């Protein structure tokens, strides 16, 4: 059944809650972002209000097939009234069209919901410094001290660097890049930009770009393979093995492969810096896992929370076991007394 955590208090709403069927009181279904965990459920038989980002709806529509008459888009950063009650989207720093949903309760009571987000000071001058804040539904995947990693910016420095090295050194290397989902298509395009290509992908890959109001973006990607040096494959094919099976499908063009992983975190974040990691090599294949996330690291998610000064807190990730359950209640207390809220 749907639980606590994906219900809205006070209102008929729910959030990422369509994989329960008919969800009894539900009057509009909020999707904060189009990855497959949260939109789970939903397909052009889906006939309930939908509310969401103008790119999340271009990806229901065009992706998914669902009919047009059930998707409400609604802009960012604006004051918006849905089934009688004050809603407003911000940006969440996740992947494109990714929002949080602040709630204005006809009570008094005002519920933040930050989807998956990757905390960052900005949030601190939006809409959100204007008010009290009760109720946070958060983002907890890296709740733990262990949880580092670099900034988004130190990590494509770190792969446009090895990238253009590897191609001036060798112009007859081809670059990979890894993909199941949209998010993080900054590390593709910035190596693209460095190199002089477009990024050449599958016709299924390109509709999806083609859906997240990217500027220029005609100029940046195509589906002619050939033509490019930038490839992008399912995330699945990034190893020796289907990674040899491509260069053989290249004919001759290229030979040697160079190819990113962008993963979350890994353990080599607990004892390596960005400017020491390394790739797995064999023969002319180098596979590079770099750690680009688009989730919270530890310190940014205690930074939010304790700006932020909510007075409760349900998190949304790792909410299935009792020991993940108490670890982040005992760190939310710690934070609490730590600030004086
Ligand atoms: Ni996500």
């Amino acid at each position: 059944t749907c639980p606590f955590y994906k219900k809205i208090p006070g209102t008929g709403f729910t959030v990422d809650a369509f994989q329960y069927g008919v969800v009894e009181g539900c009057t509009a279904y909020f999707l904060t972002h189009f990855h497959s965990d949260h939109y789970a459920g939903l397909s052009k038989h889906f006939t309930f209000p939908v509310y969401c980002s103008e790119i999340t709806g271009n990806l229901l529509k065009n992706k998914l097939h669902v009919q047009e008459q059930y998707i409400h888009p609604l802009p960012l950063d604006t004051e918006c009234i849905v089934n009688g009650v004050k809603v407003v989207l911000l940006d969440a720093n996740h992947c494109p069209g990714a929002v949080m949903i602040l709630f204005y309760l006809p009570n008094g009571t005002v519920i933040l919901h930050t989807g998956d987000f990757r905390a960052d000071p900005s949030m601190e001058r939006s809409l959100l410094a204007d008010q009290k804040v009760h109720m946070l539904y958060l983002d907890t995947t890296y709740c733990s001290p262990e949880y580092t990693f670099p900034s988004q910016q130190e990590v494509i420095r770190f792969a446009i660097n090895t990238a253009f090295e590897a191609v001036t050194l060798n112009p007859h290397a081809l670059v990979v890049c890894g993909t199941y989902s949209i998010g993080k298509e900054k590390v593709f395009l910035a190596i693209a930009d460095v190199l002089g290509s477009k990024v050449g992908m599958s016709q299924e890959k390109y509709k999806t770009l083609q859906c997240l109001n990217i500027p220029e973006i005609n100029s940046l990607i195509t589906t002619d393979m050939c033509s490019s040096l930038v490839h992008l494959l399912p995330m699945m094919q990034i190893n020796f093995k289907g990674l040899q099976s491509h260069l053989k499908k290249c004919g001759g063009k290229y030979n040697q492969i160079l190819a990113f992983r962008p993963t979350g975190w890994t353990h080599s974040n607990k004892f390596t810096r960005i400017a020491d990691v390394i790739p797995q090599t064999k023969g002319n294949i180098s596979i590079y896992g770099i750690p680009y996330s688009e989730h919270s690291s530890y310190l940014e998610m205690k930074r939010f929370v304790q700006w932020l000064k909510p007075q409760k807190i349900i998190p949304t990730v790792n909410v299935g076991t009792w020991k993940s359950r108490s670890t982040m209640e005992k760190y939310f207390r710690e934070w609490k007394l730590e600030a004086g809220y």
